[PDB]
């Protein structure tokens, strides 16, 4: 698909690229939850996500600490989880996870990777926060499972998307 958007026809199909991963997690695990915080994204618009293993993508993923050069410094372990900002100098959606965390996946003692996952791509194709609590947007983390859109999260797509 094509689809009008802007007063532009604009590409759905786009690509991402994980640049660093999280120490405490195995590879494919990490890749495995990048693409399911996506897809929750891409079954409700008519974006696609595929990954590539070099040059630039539509998304680059990262997991940096502290300071690393883009004027969003970490702040070690708690505290801010990631960000995702648009570069000007690049056409891409830049998300950095804090490599400071005790990243995990399906443990509620730990920082889900999938709910921050699927919060940073939330930013990336243009939400903002929500007071909903149990929403995937909402500006505060508790652990939540399953990943699910709430109501909010759906109208939220429904206005910036037809
Ligand atoms: N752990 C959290 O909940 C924190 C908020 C928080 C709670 N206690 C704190 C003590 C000190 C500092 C921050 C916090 N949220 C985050 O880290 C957020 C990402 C994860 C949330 C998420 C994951 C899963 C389900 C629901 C919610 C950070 P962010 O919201 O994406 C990011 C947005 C942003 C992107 C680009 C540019 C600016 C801002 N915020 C953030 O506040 O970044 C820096 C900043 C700080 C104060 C004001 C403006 C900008
Ligand atoms: C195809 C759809 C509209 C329908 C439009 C709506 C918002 C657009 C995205 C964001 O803008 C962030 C980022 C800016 C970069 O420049 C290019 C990559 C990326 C992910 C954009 C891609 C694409 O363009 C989007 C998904
Ligand atoms: C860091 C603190 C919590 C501690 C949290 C509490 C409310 C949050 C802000 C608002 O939500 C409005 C707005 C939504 C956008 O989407 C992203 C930007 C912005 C300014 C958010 C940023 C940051 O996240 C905030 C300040
Ligand atoms: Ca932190
Ligand atoms: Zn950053
Ligand atoms: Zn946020």
């Amino acid at each position: 698909m094509f689809v009008l958007s802007g007063g532009r026809w604009e590409k759905t199909d786009l690509t991402y690229r994980i640049l660093r991963f999280p120490w405490q997690l195995v590879r494919e695990q990490v890749r495995q939850t990048v693409a399911e915080a996506l897809q929750v994204w891409s079954e409700v618009t008519p974006l696609t996500f595929t990954e590539v293993h070099e040059g630039r993508a539509d998304i680059m993923i990262d997991f940096a600490r502290y300071w690393h050069g883009d004027n969003l410094p970490f702040d070690g372990p708690g505290g801010i989880l990631a960000h995702a900002f648009f570069p000007k100098t690049h056409r891409e959606g830049d998300v950095h996870f804090d490599y400071d965390e005790t990243w995990t996946i399906g443990d509620n003692q730990g920082t889900d990777l999938l709910q921050v996952a699927a919060h940073e791509f939330g930013h990336v194709l243009g939400l903002q926060h929500t007071t909903a609590a149990k929403a995937l947007m909402s500006p505060f983390y508790t652990f939540r499972y399953p990943l699910s859109l709430s109501p909010d999260d759906r109208r939220g797509i429904q206005h910036l998307y037809g």
